[PDB]
């Protein structure tokens, strides 16, 4: 629904999983990278440094459907085919200890909202 700004004061939960109040320190976009897995699987939330057979970060994604090794969160590298590439909008909060955390729309609540 409703827009959030940088510098607004919203509730959002915690590394520690309850909720506090925060504050966006700054909006930004990720990019994330989605591959068909050589075995088949899906992944939607690669990040760009993560395809290890060219070097996305300096020349943005591969084609579609082109052939991409990626280093996997089991820290190996796999097999793939290129799917497309998804940014989205996300907000930077910081909490009172310092803490800070890059999190959805969906993640984030105005003062005057119910939580469940």
């Amino acid at each position: 629904m409703q827009s959030i700004t940088a510098g607004q004061k919203v509730i959002s939960k915690h590394k520690n999983g309850a909720f506090y109040q925060c504050e966006v320190v700054r909006l930004t976009t990720e990019t994330f990278y989605e591959v068909n897995f050589d075995d088949g699987s899906f992944s939607d939330n690669l990040y760009p440094e993560d395809i290890v057979s060219q070097d996305c970060l300096q020349f943005g994604p591969p084609a579609e459907g082109e052939v991409v090794q990626v280093r996997w969160t089991d820290g190996q590298v796999y097999g793939a085919k290129f799917v497309a590439s998804h940014p989205i909008q996300m907000y930077q909060v910081e909490f009172e200890d310092g803490s800070q955390l890059v999190v959805k729309r969906d993640d984030v609540y105005t003062l005057d909202e119910e939580l469940p």
